[PDB]
């Protein structure tokens, strides 16, 4: 039964300095074939090493760099093991609608897109006044489907009166968050 010592949970807060993972293998009875390392399930380039003093270096860490990582040991004639290390970033939107511009009683549809791990939580805001506020269902003409990397913001029946405007998608994690805007024009 091998043993793997990690270095500890990293939590990026900005892209200058490098951030170094580690990985020591500390006690095994059989014979190391070769150690990688692993990003969200996925081998990373060129980290196949025979060593038992793994390092794995994040240069300009960003959120697309944010994830669970696992140092994997191959052993030869015996199972493979692992350790992980959660690297965490406030999320960043990678992709959303600018503006939409639809007719009187058609249906909006507007979505985000992030990168970042933990994954984040969504809420959709309408900026009315210079504030983003809380979108009200009262005429049950929104729905939001909310998955871990993407939500997307529906609106039925669309009202000349009372939908047009800036409406965000606020992307929240424990380490921060990010949000960017739509603009809605109903017209007809
Ligand atoms: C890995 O082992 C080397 C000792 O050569 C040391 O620099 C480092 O502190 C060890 N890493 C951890 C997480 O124990
Ligand atoms: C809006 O109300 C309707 C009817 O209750 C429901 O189908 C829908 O899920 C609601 N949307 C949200 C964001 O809760």
């Amino acid at each position: 039964e091998p043993r793997i010592v990690t270095s500890e949970e990293v939590i990026i807060r900005d892209s200058l300095l490098p951030v170094t993972l580690q990985c020591n293998l500390t006690s095994s009875s059989h014979t190391l074939m070769y150690s990688y390392w692993t990003k969200n399930g996925v081998e990373l380039t060129a980290t196949r090493k025979n060593a038992s003093n793994m390092e794995y270096r994040i240069n300009k860490p960003r959120a697309e760099d944010s994830g669970e990582y696992h140092c994997v040991y191959h052993f030869v004639s015996a199972p493979k093991a692992n350790a992980t290390i959660e690297v965490k970033a406030a999320p960043d939107i990678t992709g959303h609608k600018r503006s939409e511009n639809k007719n009187e009683g058609q249906d909006a549809m507007m979505y985000c897109k992030s990168v970042g791990y933990p994954h984040p939580e969504w809420m959709w805001r309408k900026k009315e006044n210079g504030v983003f506020e809380e979108i009200s269902n009262s005429s049950g003409r929104f729905f939001i489907i909310n998955k871990e990397n993407y939500t997307e913001l529906n609106i039925v029946n669309l009202q000349i009166t009372e939908d047009p405007g800036e409406y965000e998608c606020n992307a929240t994690n424990s380490i921060g968050s990010a949000s960017v805007s739509t603009v809605l024009r109903v017209r007809v």
